[PDB]
C-alpha cells in the first residue's frame, strides 16, 4: 500500500503522520556555517514510508510509490550538559520526493521533488529539474537519494 | 492495552533491543568530537527513539508511562561538507544507550528510571548504571520526567 495522497494532476498533498514513518537519518547544516543562511535550514530529519522501507530491507531498491519526507528544524542551542554541538529547536517545514514511474514517466529517475510553502498548505509544489533533481542526480550515492548519509538504509539492505 | 517492547532478564536487566530503528524517532542531536577537545562524552550523532506503545500513550497524556523504553543510537560524523552546505553529516553507527521507566521493577531508582549502557551490538544485555553515572545528570537538566524533551520536537508537537 502506497502512502502518498495525490491529486489527479499527480501533485503530492501535504503529508500527515510522516513522523510515524521509518526514520533513516539526520544531518545538520547550521546557518552560522553557511554565511548565516544554509540553503535548507537547519536539521534535516528524513523519513521513508513504511511500505517502501519493507521493500528496501528486502531488495536495497526504492519501490514505485516511494515517498521520502525531509523535515526541517532550527538549531535551538549549541552547548548542552552532554557537550558542545548542535541541538534542535522548532520545526521549520518539510520537503519531499516521490518515486513513481507511472505518474512521472519523463522525470529523472521517475522522481518528483516537492517544495511546501507552509505546513498549512494543502499540497506541495512540483519542481523543475534544475531546482532539485540536478543536484540529487549529480551527487546522491544511490538512485538520487543521498544514501551516504542514511546509515539506517545502509544497515537495512540485504 | 499495547505491546511491551522491552525484554528483561531475571535481574530486571534490559536485553539488547532489536528493531528499535522502527520505533518512533523523536529527535536527533550531534556532539562532535572536534568541538569537545577531540573526545565527546557520547560520540557523535545521537538519534533517539521511544517505543511505539509509549508514543501512543504520550500522544494521549504528555507523560511517560510505566514500561517506556527510550533508545539513543550513536553514530559517527561521516562528513562536514556536502552539496547542501557545511555542517555535520552522519557516518557509521557507534553504539546505543537506553533508559526504562517502571515503578514495580525499579521502585527506588530516581524517577523509576533504569539507565543502561551496552558493551556492543552483539552483547546479550545491557549494563544497569549507577545513579551517579547517568540519572544524576538527567535529573538536573531534563525538561520533563528526566527526558530531555527540550531537544525532542516530535514529542512537544505530539503532546495533547
Ligand atoms: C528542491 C527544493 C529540493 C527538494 C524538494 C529536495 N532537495 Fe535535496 N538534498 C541535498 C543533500 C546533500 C541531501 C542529504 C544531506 C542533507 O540532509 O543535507 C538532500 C536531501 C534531501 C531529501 C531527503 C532524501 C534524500 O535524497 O537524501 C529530500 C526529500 C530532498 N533533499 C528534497 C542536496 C540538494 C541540492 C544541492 C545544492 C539541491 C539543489 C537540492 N537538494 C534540492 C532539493
Ligand atoms: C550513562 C552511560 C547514560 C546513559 C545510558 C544515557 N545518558 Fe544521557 N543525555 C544528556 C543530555 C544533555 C541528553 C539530550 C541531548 C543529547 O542528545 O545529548 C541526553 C540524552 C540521553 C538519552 C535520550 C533520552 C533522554 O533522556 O533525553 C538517553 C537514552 C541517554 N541520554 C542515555 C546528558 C547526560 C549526562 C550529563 C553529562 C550524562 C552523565 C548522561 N547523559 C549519561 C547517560
Amino acid at each position: 500500500l502506497n502512502y502518498g495522497s495525490f491529486t489527479k494532476e499527480h501533485v503530492l498533498l501535504t503529508p500527515k503522520g510522516y513522523r510515524e514513518w521509518v526514520f533513516i537519518g539526520a544531518s545538520v547544516t547550521p546557518n552560522e556555517l553557511n554565511d548565516d543562511k544554509a540553503a535548507f535550514p537547519e536539521f534535516h530529519n528524513v523519513y521513508i514510508d513504511p511500505t517502501s522501507w519493507g521493500h528496501w530491507k528486502k531488495t536495497g531498491e526504492f519501490r514505485d510509490g516511494t515517498v521520502i519526507v525531509l523535515e526541517l528544524a532550527g538549531v535551538g542551542s549549541k552547548a548542552s550538559p552532554s557537550g558542545n554541538g548542535y541541538f534542535p529547536g522548532e520545526f521549520n517545514g518539510i520537503e519531499a520526493m516521490v518515486k513513481d514511474s507511472k505518474r512521472y514517466p519523463e522525470r529523472p529517475g521517475n522522481w518528483a521533488f516537492f517544495g511546501f510553502e507552509s505546513y498549512e498548505a494543502k499540497q506541495g509544489i512540483i519542481q523543475t529539474d534544475e531546482t532539485c533533481a540536478a543536484c540529487h542526480k549529480e551527487h546522491a550515492a544511490h538512485d538520487m537519494v543521498f544514501t551516504q548519509f542514511y546509515p539506517v538504509l545502509r544497515a537495512g539492505k540485504p
